[PDB]
């Protein structure tokens, strides 16, 4: 009770690829390996490559465009991965410059300033570094006193961060400041169709208070899952240089189609008894803003929870534009859509993803 | 009423003395300087210096530690564990070692897979980014409910007994909290200023809302961060694409100026803390601090507690461990709380990068 989202904040990286771009830039590097290895393609000792097309993956996935931390890098051949430059210790990290710049916009949207801020989460599915961590670096930036801490679990960060910003307010925090920053592009597999085009860069941000006097988003229900899968999964990190590692699963690697079919029931099991729970239909739900990786699955999703009649039009789509952004994906979609809830009527938040994670919140907003 | 009711503890086998660990980085520097003779006397790279078992235990109070591996360490052509490369069907490294803890912790708990609704894995760096070790480590066990990775590095202990607690007062029954340190995998064994300082271990605890099992009842906590570059590692996901090159993808640090920064900073949180709960350092009965330097809890406990208090007030396991980031204070409670009776209070308190501090007034049960 009298726990509300009271601002987000988005910031995004200016260059912009898209599936066409995407598609040519991979078909040029398969059509450049087919060739070199054009001997051991036809004796069967290597695997030849193939690629894709703009069509496939608008089909695929609904993704048009994407958002990038640098293009020229991640679409050349011989690359496929940003151009970036270590930066000194004495100036920001890239992912806590990011994160900054979404806070400070989540913060003039809630009208707070650094002084009533008493925690600062960094959720997300990868950290630039281990320590000292990111969130520390992104509060103290930000002149924020308090404690802050790296949380990560994936696609879930933001609704299992949500979910601890409203324990650490029930418990006596006054205000949390949330942030998710993906750079998505910095662990992806540009070599791989089935997983170049998923993914995008962007920072969100969200301030959790507890208040009856300013407007928000009051969180009614939170429901958290996670059941261990393989299917998606990335092997990098600080013991391969001990393992003297050699397998390369060291990027972002899935099994897509087991994805689709297990996560799928699995999230509208979740939601159903989350809005049985609650006594709400889903025709009360003025907005679902679900995890933002696949509009198939997410359309299928509200057939499980909405009937066979389903459909998107109360289920904005931010995928088009800024493709899969992980932790962040429903935290834009609220972003860019809650002022299409009225006074009263209620949302839910819904991310799933690796780890398997799911997390779905039912919210109600409230103007003052 | 929620009270730590059950801890566990897993370290390897194997055990690096000082003394092997000062031949193995002596006989690193030696060949580094006996190859490099002439850039050393045409200055160009600097003439490395070695290391001394007497300085470290006297710097430091710490003798030994297990490690995960120990052949590769300390072969001076290496100076890393030996390890390979496990498959997705087999638990990693870092989940094994926290089943094991985990399941010790759970039997002095009286508790199955059933009991527990949520699994947070908090220590200072994790094997993989996703899925979340901590969700292996769930599945592992059996247990129902969602998992978590979380990173504080030093503190990640205590603000992971806060998150278990605010957990349990909003409808958790239970929480397991793992803390899983693989320091062997980030240490820089060629850097004389800090390959002695750490150990590996793993360590768990058990969080119940309950007024009827003995355990640790936790009264306060108190949670601080301030950026600070004086510990810093800066390998990560990114170093790719940036192309790096800069000799800094392990562990660094300034230990004096981490000395100055955060001693003060340590006895100030507890004694405001105390000062809150309407108590005096007289009524703590142990102090389970950071288990880093001897010499640095020696000078919070003579300042929080007064010269004279017993140096037995302050238990100390970095002499057989070393240090051991989050779980230094896990282990002290593991192997001192008996030490504590019913109706005595207890502080756990952590401290070190990130700047983090966290510390926590406890009252024990019976
Ligand atoms: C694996 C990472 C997990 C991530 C978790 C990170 C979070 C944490 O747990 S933080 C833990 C790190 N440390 C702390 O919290 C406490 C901070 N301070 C310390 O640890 C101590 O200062 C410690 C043990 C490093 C050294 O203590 P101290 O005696 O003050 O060393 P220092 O003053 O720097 O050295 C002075 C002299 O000794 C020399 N010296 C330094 N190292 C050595 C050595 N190995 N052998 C011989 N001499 C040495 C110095 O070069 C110098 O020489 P001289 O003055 O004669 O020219």
């Amino acid at each position: 009770m009298g726990i509300r989202i009271t601002g987000t904040g988005l910031f995004h990286p200016t260059e912009i690829i898209s599936n066409e771009e995407l598609a040519d830039s991979l078909n040029a590097y398969v059509e450049q390996y087919n060739q070199e290895n054009a001997e051991k393609i036809a004796a069967g000792e290597l695997e030849e490559l193939r690629g894709s097309s703009a069509e496939f993956i608008e089909k695929a996935s609904g993704i048009k465009r994407r958002y990038v931390i640098e293009k020229s890098g991640i679409l050349d051949p011989t690359r496929l991965r940003p151009r970036l430059s270590e930066r000194s210790n004495d100036e920001l990290s890239i992912q806590a410059e990011w994160g900054v710049i979404a806070a400070k916009q989540a913060m003039e949207n809630a009208g707070v300033t650094a002084e009533d801020i008493d925690v600062v989460i960094l959720a997300c599915s990868n950290m630039q570094r281990a320590y000292p961590a990111v969130a520390i670096e992104i509060q103290s930036a930000l002149g924020i006193q308090g404690y802050a801490y790296d949380m990560n679990v994936a696609a879930s960060a933001a609704t299992f961060g949500l979910k601890q910003a409203a324990d650490a307010i029930r418990s006596g925090a006054r205000r949390v400041l949330l942030v998710n920053v993906e750079i998505t592009s910095g662990h992806l597999d540009y070599r791989n169709r089935d997983c170049h085009f998923i993914f995008g860069d962007v920072a969100t941000a969200s301030i959790i208070e507890e208040t009856t006097t300013k407007t928000g988003f009051e969180i009614l229900d939170i429901h958290l899952f996670t059941q261990f899968s393989n299917n998606i999964r990335n092997n990098f990190g600080f013991l391969n240089r001990s393992e003297d590692a050699v397998v390369d699963d060291k990027l972002f690697r899935q099994d897509g189609r087991k994805v689709f079919k297990d996560v799928a029931p699995l999230v509208a099991k979740i939601i159903n008894a989350q809005l049985e729970k609650m006594q709400l239909t889903a025709n009360d739900i003025k907005r679902f803003w679900l995890h933002q990786a696949n509009a198939n699955m997410n359309e299928l999703i509200l057939k499980y929870v909405a009937g066979k009649d389903a459909d998107l039009s109360r289920a904005p789509i931010i995928l088009d534009e800024f493709a899969n952004t992980s932790s962040a994906g429903v935290i834009i979609a609220l972003h860019r859509t809650g002022h299409e809830v009225d006074d009263g009527e209620y949302g839910v938040i819904s991310s799933f993803g690796a780890g398997y994670s799911v997390g779905s919140i039912v919210v109600q907003k409230h103007v003052a």
